[PDB]
């Protein structure tokens, strides 16, 4: 509550809109200006209920220095969610990832330097690369280096994750070189309401609702560490308000599951047979396992995740997509068509 | 194994030295230098060797149409083009973002399109900083007390951060798209044709011009000096014999602090040991760099030839002394530029 006039970039997207709702509901002294370009992923509907005196949407690009300058002159912090976020899009056309994830971040950093304001960079666990599966690790996942920590080497695999990693590197250098008041969070895979239907969980749920088979990349052995977006929001809030300047905090809820298990759970909850899905073309350079040790955040800032029951969180998510079909139905055909250009049943 | 290579940035210091190396030692290779001729690019670095082996094309690595035209006729790209100076990056990061990141991206997309070999020339600065040997339990020779291929990226400046960012996308393009890329990270180069903004040549040519040498702070910082001729053979060995996707570190076990280097220059040039100015220290100044080149040595059999720094420095001093017309026109402008942000400490 030290910050009264914040900019949230990318706040019309999935995680960003959840954070804006978090702020609106829990920190009534904060005015939020969302800067969002409304790409395919941005959706004014994710904000509409709360737009008004407390929350303004400004449609524009984080790489538009003149616009960013105008907004930053009136702000006391920037929370940066704006990104091209999808690995599969980045493999088809990296160009917007370069522009938004790196050039965009640069532009916002230079504004933060100019006005000497607080900057929180929202990043991802994918910057660290991949890990082996637990069955293949001498400590079964519990040993040193078998999860990501704030000391783990960057080793990104894709155009998406390398542009994210690159953005993280310039944030840190802007701290050291210019004294920018920045922190960074690297979070594991989010799920919950308002996630774009291109992403794994909502794609399967909405495919089922639309009468299309879910799609599993390869055999589905890949492992993601799932956190509910609501816990991501409180994590970012903790770091924004209490984080040590220049530090990286990892956010995760100890929720590792393989894709096959998540899909099978979705099928069971939606009353579908356990074989009612297609294996499809695997992703180029697909990252195997991601896993976060969130000890630093928990121990230093007192944060704890509330949604640690994945089965319950997934039920609520399923219900959300089922109750909000008008939010996604018009995008379904185009998203499945785009996937068909590069994915076949195997 | 390559007959038609593009050397980006080959009108600059290290790049031109490489071009000379290829001209001399591999006269069957055709080199096309692609260089924008920034303040740091100098036709005089190549003029005497232009002909059937070496051609200069003036242009920007971020000019995709030009890059396309050249890459269509090439079998390898060796990528030196960069904004190279930490001090410049602190005053204006903008060209670093453009050249170092967007330029590397543009070249990687051309390498990917034409399926040609790509060697990315990078720097030890991507790893950040190390303590001085006196503050280390192994006095520089223990685990983690020098950089290795396993060291975390942690760059300090807009320069080193954009170089690190470029290394990350190279590696992701290998994993995601199968680009035939290698990376090298080299310690500080010295030798003929280095621009007089850089440490060693600045001091030598100040003394020649009757201007005091300039030492940042008290000169505690440590750089690991390698003659550019050894960098050239390192790059050649990686280009022709390296394993796709690998990173190799290049260094010659040449750590010295800046005060010692300056004192050696003063002594060799017949100046008093105290005939210099302490000047404003660099923001975020990296303390010590140090490279463990064991991988390159072990795997590719590379050995540096110029390991007597005293002799290499003497020859470098003599080169600047014998080629005053090569630098004299830049002296006043470079010193005036420094005067904008640097003053004598008193
Ligand atoms: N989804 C996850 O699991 C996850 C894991 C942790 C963090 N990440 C990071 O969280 C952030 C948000 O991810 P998400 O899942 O909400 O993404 P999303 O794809 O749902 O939203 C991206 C948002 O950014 C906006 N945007 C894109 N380019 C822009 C530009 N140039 N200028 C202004 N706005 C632009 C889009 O319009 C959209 O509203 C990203 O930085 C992502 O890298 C995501
Ligand atoms: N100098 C060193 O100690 C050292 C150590 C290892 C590696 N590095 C790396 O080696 C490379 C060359 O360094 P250097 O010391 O020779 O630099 P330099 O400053 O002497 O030369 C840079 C060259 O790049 C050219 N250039 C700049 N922007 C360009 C663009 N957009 N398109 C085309 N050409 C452009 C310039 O005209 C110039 O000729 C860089 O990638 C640097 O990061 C340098
Ligand atoms: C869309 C889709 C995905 N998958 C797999 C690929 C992954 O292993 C897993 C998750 O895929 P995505 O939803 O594409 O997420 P991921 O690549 O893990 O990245 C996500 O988490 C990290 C975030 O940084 C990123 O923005 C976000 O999209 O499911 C499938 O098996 N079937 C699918 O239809
Ligand atoms: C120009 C200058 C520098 N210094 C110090 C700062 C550094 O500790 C040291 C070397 O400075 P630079 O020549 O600026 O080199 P450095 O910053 O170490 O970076 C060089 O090596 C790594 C390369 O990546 C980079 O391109 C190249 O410029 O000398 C001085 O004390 N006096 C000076 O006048």
């Amino acid at each position: 509550s030290q910050f009264k006039n914040i900019i949230v970039t990318g706040g019309a997207g999935f995680i960003g809109s959840n954070f804006v709702h978090y702020v609106y509901n829990n920190h009534p002294d904060v005015h939020v200006t969302v800067l969002d370009k409304l790409t395919y992923a941005g959706n004014k509907a994710n904000l509409e209920a709360i737009l008004g005196d407390r929350v303004e949407l400004v449609v524009g690009d984080i790489a538009d220095a003149e616009l960013v300058d105008k907004l930053a002159a009136k702000a006391d912090a920037i929370v940066h969610y704006a990104a091209e976020s999808h690995n599969d899009n980045s493999l088809n056309d990296p160009s917007p990832f370069i522009h938004t994830n790196f050039i965009g971040t640069y532009t916002l950093l230079e504004a933060a330097r100019k006005y000497d304001i607080r900057f929180h960079h929202v990043s991802t666990d994918e910057v660290y690369g991949d890990l082996p599966l637990r069955e293949d690790l001498p400590g079964h996942g519990e040993g040193p280096g078998e999860k990501f920590t704030a000391e783990t080497n960057y080793n990104p695999s894709s155009p998406y994750s390398s542009t994210k990693a690159a953005s993280d590197l310039i944030v840190k250098a802007w701290v050291r070189s210019f004294g920018v008041k920045a922190t960074i969070s690297n979070c594991s895979n989010n799920y919950g309401p308002y996630q774009h239907i291109e992403k794994f969980i909502p794609r399967q749920i909405t495919n089922i609702l639309a009468g299309i088979k879910p799609k599993l990349y390869g055999e589905g052995k890949n492992v993601r560490d799932w956190i509910h977006t609501n816990d991501h929001s409180t994590g970012v809030w903790a770091i924004l308000t209490k984080g040590r300047m220049g530090e990286t905090y990892l956010i995760g809820a100890d929720g590792e599951k393989n894709n096959k298990e998540v899909l099978e759970l979705i099928l069971e909850k939606m009353g579908q047979p356990k074989d009612a899905y297609d294996h499809v073309t695997d992703r180029a350079g697909h990252d195997l396992r991601y896993a976060i040790d969130a000890s630093k955040l928990r121990d230093e800032l007192g944060w704890t995740p509330q949604f640690t029951d994945f089965s319950e969180g997934l039920e609520e998510t399923i219900q959300w997509y089922t109750d909000n079909q008008d939010w996604w139905k018009a995008e379904k055909e185009a998203v499945e068509a785009n996937y068909a250009k590069t994915q076949e049943v195997i």
